[PDB]
């Protein structure tokens, strides 16, 4: 039922963007806080410092984002197999909750993280590390270029979302 | 033999918290007691401190509940397989221990975590830690962000179920 | 051939104690051994009292039990495909066997970890350790509760094939 | 081809074989090495000492076992789908080498081990470790357990071979 | 619709590198950051050095590079898939991006790693590590060997798809 | 189309290979690096002994090596799919290959490990290590072990395929 933007494209990026989180997931954030120390000898900072400067990692805001993403479709998919009426604002409405899912989790990332770009020394002022200490983020520039991939993935799936229903909106009238 | 609000919407949330359960799994609680320190020196604090305000973890606890929730639908699967009678009765007794098994889940979350929210820095003051010590909950925040999502995905569940008896019998009468 | 209390209510128990020991596994029995620290600086006591307090784990106890128990079964489905007589007698020697199994596993458990709870600390006197060391077990109240979980899931299973055994004699009689 | 006590009992029994390896693995003998320890301050004593007294481990001497008891059985396999004759002297020429190999490991594992049963502590004295030091066995007890699972059901395949090569000599005669 | 050089050849060599990406990800580069360690006792200078040689490990920039050389190759799979025109014109574009992918990726191969050798120390200057520390690389030699052995395979597939090309062209002309 | 020699032994001699190389790769290599320790103090040295030593391990070596020797054989596989003329030089092309991949990294691992036989202890001089240091290989025994019989299977997958060839020229002739 659904356009050539959608079914091919839209899918192919999808499936994309699943690979690249798998092989990000166990590989570069694998040692994500396991390496992250901090130049202090107060005891616990390394933790409360990863947390304050990384309150929900990268690969699990992606990953909580492909299956907020894939959800609608899962529905659709659902649906259709248990009623097997008008399926095209079924499959429009998923569309539209599909390219939201991406606009707020893209949002997301940019309150969590503003500046898509990792940066190996952090300036850590929280309790208890006395004053501001230097933490030191694992494999920056590795994270930094695997978020430009998955940022800009999501980027074209928000784009082709949108064509997706322009083209159904025309298809329509 | 299931409605559309069952067959349909509670099946792809359960399928969501078993996703998001799976991600969360290794990944957020991978490193909950490793990574789990205290501020003393005395030896063996960090596990009795660690058990002392995680009786069991939120990963276990979602990983039995999906399991216990899970059960009278196997049971129904496994009972109509053999016996291919009334099963209407049957089916509505399973919605009912599911029903309560994911309130009585989401009340054990309270009485083990008051307070659905981990916080940095835990006061233990237990054997043999002198006094009260400080311990550090690994990825407070992230915890808190899957927590978060796993107790509004079982609070759908628990308003799906109530719904799926109620549309139930509204059909039967 | 098996009637309903074994088809469908021992069938699922068994793939719960399934779900639940793989759950258990990896995660809660994960770490025994790596956090099990003693209160001495004697080198090499952390090993022989965590063998003395854990001649073998709940969890390769419930793996063997499982085997064990599955075997009776798994020779019954090896048979059958190979024969295809009074394969009545076999089903419920099988039954029987599998409830020795449970009954010997159960009472294994209770001379291993007499009382089936596990504590925070428990007092070592071995070589070389002097005197007598404390040593801090891993996670001793989520141990306890997956032991619980599973001792009430093999207690039903030795009812369930008690009332097996019963009913396919009152069957034949 | 094969008669009931080798169809049935000998493969029900060689199942077990790889369902209690494969948990015996990675969980009892995962931490063999790293967890052996020795009461020596001498760097590289640990290795030494652990490869003087476990020249190859349990698991792995199992795991070699089973692949060389499967390989006639293998071969058979492979002959008869390629040719598809006499295959009965082809089958009982490889329950004889599988008999043998069988023999063969139980004797290397008297060789390697003599005496069936882990110690908690070995005396080790071997370069450059000075005089004689007290090395200590990860899980004595527990791999002890495994070690008579394995070896008694290694036994048991041996009965079951010759009882299968006896019984295809009276068919044939 | 593909001719023999690419058909065969083709699929084979990336099988071949999939293999090989398989078996070098977790064995070869597995311990490339934790065993990356600096002859400088400043705190988090291991974690900069690493990242300022490894900007991107090899085994990730070969992974990007396989999904994205099959990126074109999923295109036309799905396209054709949902299709079922002029598909040749189609999957000559494919074969010409993946061409590109592959010269890209070599050449940014190059950038990031100029000599396509690996060397045990490797001379740190940047912040906060003082003046020039001696950092060594984990695995040198074997990650040099299948760098060899990736970029050889990788330059086979450039050549493979110019043929492809230049082929196609003289089967239309 | 491949003759007795090639069709039955030399296909269950690699699969031998194949689970060897699987149960020793993980489980005797996996801290092959790791607890590889030098008796120096100097940092660094244990990185470039080991890579001095080890320029590519035994299992890379051996999983580069299966990977090589199927090679041929997969585009056998890859060609006869896609073809459906003299099928039987490009099999004997194919075994030829194989052959001079066996005799080439056995070769190879002849040169780069002269003696098929681990040792202890191994005499590293390389920079930075200060003269000659005493560095202690892992499981020096075992791994002779796994040595021996995939050199064995690898000298009798040399005899096989010398054999395919012979019997296939005899069978043309």
């Amino acid at each position: 039922h659904s356009t050539a933007i959608g079914r091919v494209w839209l899918s192919v990026i999808f499936i994309f963007r699943i690979m690249v989180l798998v092989v990000a997931a166990e590989s570069v954030w694998g040692d994500e806080k396991s390496s992250f120390i901090c130049n202090t000898l107060q005891p616990g900072c390394n933790s409360v410092c990863y947390d304050q400067f990384f309150p929900i990692s990268h690969v699990r805001l992606w990953s909580l984002q492909l299956i907020l993403v894939s959800t609608p479709a899962l529905l659709v998919a659902m649906h259709v197999a248990h009623q097997q009426g008008t399926l095209w604002w079924t499959y429009v409405i998923s569309v539209v909750f599909r390219l939201l899912f991406e606009a707020v989790f893209m949002y997301v990332f940019y309150l969590l993280y503003p500046g898509y770009a990792m940066v190996r020394l952090v300036k850590c002022d929280v309790y208890p590390c006395p004053n501001t200490v230097d933490c030191f983020v694992s494999r920056p520039t590795e994270k930094t270029v695997f978020t430009v991939f998955m940022l800009a993935a999501s980027g074209i799936c928000i784009i082709l979302n949108v064509a997706e229903v322009v083209y159904l909106i025309i298809r329509a009238c």
